[PDB]
């Protein structure tokens, strides 16, 4: 796991707790920075930022998800109690409160339970899949007729975590902006990416 | 995009006010606030 | 200014300088988050990524 709270008892899970607990000094992964997480750990600066999009098949006139949540013609949906699911889940904004309200209504037929199983229904049927931009990005690379749909429907980014009042943090952070003024992280981006 | 960095609160260095201020930023983006105020001076 | 180091003397000015004079708390403003400043000032997080 990557780290999320009990409802119930408070206790944390995953990186997170590995690095409460002081068992690791670093979580390096795609750990999204969340309110959640950065009051309980110590996060780096992002060493990347991106945020949900859509994935859908190339060559139509849909363009946005307002296209999407105007109509219901075309199918939509999500990875069911994924981040990107729990976004639209709580999104007050209108276009994603309206989104969600299909989604929810014709769950067994729009949720799927993985990232796989949402890629097959956008190539063999008339369906759009809510993900995060990277993935996308990963899969579009590796399927040349679909393509994202619109811009980024929120924003986040993925840190190195460290515990709380770690030496390591802002060091970390200073590198990684290094990094990224250079070009470096961008290189490494294509390099795990391109198609 | 060509490059990427991003705008920041500054506060000196070792200031308390700098991770509260993170966390309310952080609070803000999810929910949808800060969107709604980029689109507010934005739009034309 | 929003703030800069003199190549010849070190100093800094702007915003940046305030801050690290303690004669301002906060900058808010679109202050980009680079690798020279943060070495001299505590940012927060992004508020606008670009
Ligand atoms: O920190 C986290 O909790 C997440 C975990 C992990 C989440 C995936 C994306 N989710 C995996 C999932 F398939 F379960 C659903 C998908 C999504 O919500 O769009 C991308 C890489 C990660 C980014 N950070
Ligand atoms: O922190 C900083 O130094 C800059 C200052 C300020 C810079 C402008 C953009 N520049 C103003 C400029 F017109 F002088 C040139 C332009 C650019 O370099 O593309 C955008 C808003 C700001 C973002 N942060």
């Amino acid at each position: 796991k990557y780290g999320a709270q009990d409802d119930v008892n408070g206790q944390w899970n995953g990186m997170v707790r590995e690095l409460i607990d002081h068992k690791a000094d670093l979580a390096v992964a795609p750990l999204t920075i969340t309110y959640v997480r950065e009051k309980v750990i110590d996060f780096s600066k992002p060493f990347m930022t991106l945020g949900i999009s859509i994935l859908y098949r190339k060559g139509t006139p849909i363009d946005s998800a307002d296209d999407l949540a105007k109509q219901t013609k075309i199918e939509y949906g999500a990875v069911e109690d994924g981040s990107t699911m729990t976004f639209f889940k709580k999104s007050k904004i209108s276009t994603y409160d309206k989104m969600w309200a299909f989604m929810s209504s014709r769950r067994q037929s729009v949720l799927v339970k993985s990232s796989e199983e949402g890629i097959q229904r956008v190539l063999t049927s008339d369906y759009a899949l809510l993900m995060e931009s990277t993935t996308i990005e990963f899969v579009t690379q590796r399927n040349c007729n679909l393509t994202q749909i619109g811009g980024l429907i929120d924003s986040k980014g993925y840190g190195v975590g460290t515990p709380m009042g770690s030496p390591y943090r802002d060091k970390i952070t200073i590198a990684i902006l290094q990094l990224q003024e250079e070009g470096k992280l961008h290189m490494m981006k294509e390099k795990w990416w391109r198609g």
